């Protein structure tokens, strides 16, 4: 699982 | 921008 706010 | 994997 991965998430990211950039 | 908002990137999601599950």
């Amino acid at each position: 699982l991965y998430i990211q706010w950039l």
